[PDB]
């Protein structure tokens, strides 16, 4: 179903739930997640995420397929996501 993103590392933190769907960073603004400040990040089966470091899903970007406590060099530097629905 839905994804979850922390403001900080291994699940702490501020967190916000997002379904399926795209996301600018005006978008991810209006559901109360700042610019570049994801850390870590819950996948669930069924559902996986694409992570970019520019708006407009552009740029360095990160696929997340399962749990993920740590993003490396993307940490606090997310401005857009899509949120993809992977049925099995
Ligand atoms: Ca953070
Ligand atoms: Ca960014």
């Amino acid at each position: 179903a839905n994804i979850t993103v922390f403001y900080n590392e291994d699940f702490q933190g501020k967190q916000v739930d997002l379904p399926p769907g795209n996301y600018t960073r005006a978008q991810l603004a209006a559901l109360g997640i700042e610019n570049n400040t994801i850390s870590s990040v819950k996948v669930p089966p069924g559902v996986k995420a694409i992570l970019y470091q520019n708006d407009g899903f552009a740029g360095d970007q990160i696929e997340v397929v399962a749990n993920a406590e740590e993003l490396g060099p993307l940490n606090n530097n997310v401005s857009s996501i899509r949120v993809i629905s992977v049925p099995v």
